[PDB]
């Protein structure tokens, strides 16, 4: 299949060299996988969505996205236009409040859930969880990320968007899931992207159209845009069989473009992530 003047960042991950403008990708797009949103929430009823976003669980008095955060991340995700995964059933997690807050106990919490109610989901292909959020270094929530990538959901974190080495913060810090840093439609890194020896991958990040709340669209930018266009790409990697929920990141690392991206500091991973499509 091909996308024709798709948004940048998916054409550039099925593109062997940046300033292409289709995506090109398997037909079968996700289809069998589940992806959870962990975030502000999602709005469920965007067209855009088709019907395959539900919220799941909440940790305020609504349920519903005020904010638009967690609704961009999940269309980058899984929706018509704007997604990697473009068949893939989203589940929304609202841990974050309509300021786009929250409390590291409220996180931890989302993400032991995400763990057990995986086992009441029929996902045959295989479960992600996309974590466009995290703060200052805490064990307890590197923990709790390793748990939910133990028990057999592929975890993609945001590196964070302080210019700094990512090892200061959580869950980015986290060396068992999959932390990705953001870069630009001219392959350099992002100007706000942290970096360091813990970053897994990049993927784009700058100036990403997605869906907003009210039914409407809009471009932003952040490690956060990144992180769901990596966690769409292994939901399609597991549909088509290439790899699992344990290896997804390492898979996604080995068959990257690498030495692509500019402005990346020693020590840093130079590795942009490519879905390897052949028509
Ligand atoms: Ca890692």
């Amino acid at each position: 299949a091909a996308q024709t003047n798709a948004p940048w960042g998916l054409a550039r991950i099925s593109s062997t060299s940046p300033g292409t403008s289709t995506y090109y990708y398997d037909e079968s797009a996700g289809q069998g996988s589940c992806v959870y949103v962990i975030d502000t929430g999602i709005e469920a009823s965007h067209p855009e969505f088709e019907g395959r976003a539900q919220m799941v669980k909440t940790y305020y008095y609504s349920s519903r996205d005020g904010n638009g955060h967690g609704t961009h991340c999940a269309g980058t995700v899984g929706s018509r236009t704007y997604g990697v995964a473009k068949k893939t059933q989203l589940f929304g997690v609202k841990v974050l409040d309509d300021n786009g807050s929250g409390q590291y106990s409220t996180i931890i919490a989302g993400m032991d859930f995400v763990a057990s109610d995986k086992n009441n989901r029929n996902c045959p292909k295989g479960v992600v969880a996309s974590l466009s959020l995290g703060g200052g270094y805490s064990s307890s929530v590197n923990s709790a990320a390793a748990r939910l990538q133990s028990s057999g959901v592929m975890v993609a974190v945001a590196a964070g968007n302080n210019n700094a080495d990512a090892r200061n913060y959580s869950p980015a810090s986290e060396p068992s899931v999959c932390t990705v840093g953001a870069s630009d439609r001219y392959d350099r890194r992002s100007s706000f992207s942290n970096y360091g020896s813990v970053l897994d991958i990049f993927g784009p990040g700058t100036d990403i159209l997605s869906t907003w709340i009210g039914g409407s669209t809009r471009s932003i930018s952040g490690t956060s845009m990144a992180t769901p266009h990596v966690a769409g790409l292994a939901a399609y990697l597991m549909t088509l069989g290439k790899t699992t929920a344990a290896s997804a990141c390492r898979y996604i690392a080995d068959t990257a473009n690498k030495g692509d991206l500019s402005n990346i500091p020693f020590g840093t991973v130079n590795l942009l992530a490519y879905n390897n499509y052949q028509a």
